[PDB]
């Protein structure tokens, strides 16, 4: 088996798919999930055979400011599903003019964009500027939502929380050498649940299954911006660069597992739910809620216009807000011989 290093994200994808289902075993690869907590100091990125499909502002941030060339794209995957700032359900904000004068409750990431105030952003460190950046969840979503009543950042009350995937970075949420990600990553969602439970703020931002969950517990999005693809992402696969110079052959191996994996998922709706749901430790509810409907018909990973086009949005909004300096060339980044020669083993 050739074996790469890994990590396991929170968003539909058919690399996690390929590997639940067996396509990978398959195409004889394994995956080793990375132990990156607190003390690795090391970027993942720069592992020779690493790959991760997942959210794209880590990895632009690694290609458009710390280090080019590191990562090749492989495929995009859209994420969207129910997604907003969530209130207790008696709460008497029940619209979105309603949030004036209310606290919010936000990452001091995301009140650094807010308020455009990077301060030590380019002078920061690799790492610390990704935890900044990825204050852009929540400071997207809020502006969005302000629209909704008309409101400006200046009519609301910004108050610092812990926010996951921000505070506490992905390598403590996501499943280690010895923690799953089912006992990691449903916590969140009981912590999302408590706070707002406690009155101590108003509204928090919650998305992907977290706010599955979140909603169960009767909490209930202002505005819920999973109906407007302006909020979807583009969760990116990528594979360290030296892989495909050195081994394309198995590179392609991978893309032909993954390619396959979604093609099957289309046939097996029910199963992929499952599958997400048991790495999250949430609901099969949580997921089609949090990932949206018929996402397993959409998981043969993309490197059309449309789907490039939507990584070019994020990355416009962070060079908007100065979190990158100059726009990273996702062309040249993509390395489309490998989904194309996968694709056209089934045309």
């Amino acid at each position: 088996r050739d074996t790469l290093t890994y990590s396991n994200c929170p968003v539909p994808n058919a690399l996690l798919t390929a590997s639940e289902s067996g396509f990978l075993d398959a195409a004889g690869i394994e995956l080793d999930v990375l132990s990156g907590q607190q003390g690795t100091v090391h970027f993942t990125y720069d592992q020779p055979a690493y790959t991760r499909f997942g959210g794209e502002i880590p990895p632009l941030l690694s290609e458009g400011l710390r280090a080019p060339g590191r990562t090749r794209l492989l495929g995009i995957t859209p994420l969207l599903g129910r997604q907003g700032f969530f209130v207790r359900d008696d709460s008497p904000i029940t619209a979105a003019a309603d949030l004036a004068g209310r606290r919010i409750g936000v990452s001091a990431s995301a009140i650094r964009i807010l308020r455009g105030q990077l301060g030590d952003y380019l002078e920061l460190d690799p790492w610390r500027q990704t935890l900044v950046a990825l204050g852009s969840w929540e400071a997207r979503a809020l502006l969005h939502t302000l629209e909704h009543g008309e409101l400006g950042v200046d009519d609301v009350e910004l108050v610092p929380i812990s926010s996951p995937g921000v505070d506490v970075p992905a390598e403590q949420l996501e499943e280690s050498a010895t923690v799953k990600g089912a006992d990691l990553f449903p916590d969140v969602a009981r912590g999302q649940a408590a706070v707002l439970a406690s009155g101590d703020v108003d509204a928090l931002y919650s998305w992907l299954p977290w706010a599955g969950e979140l909603q169960a517990t009767g909490a209930r999005p202002v505005v819920d911006l999973g109906l407007d693809e302006r909020n979807a992402y583009a969760s990116v696969w990528t594979v360290s660069s030296g892989l495909v110079r050195q081994r394309p052959g198995l590179v392609q191996r991978l893309v032909d597992a993954a390619v396959d994996a979604g093609l099957w998922a289309r046939d097996h709706s029910d199963a992929v739910t499952s599958l997400h749901a048991a790495n999250l430790g949430v609901s099969t509810g949580a997921v089609g809620q949090g990932f949206g409907a018929d996402f397993q018909q959409r998981l043969v990973p993309r490197l059309d216009h449309d789907a490039l086009a939507l990584l070019e949005r994020t990355q416009q909004f962070l060079l908007t807000n100065n979190l990158l300096q100059e726009p990273v060339a996702l062309d040249q980044w993509a390395a489309p011989e490998f989904l194309n020669n996968s694709l056209n083993r089934h045309r």
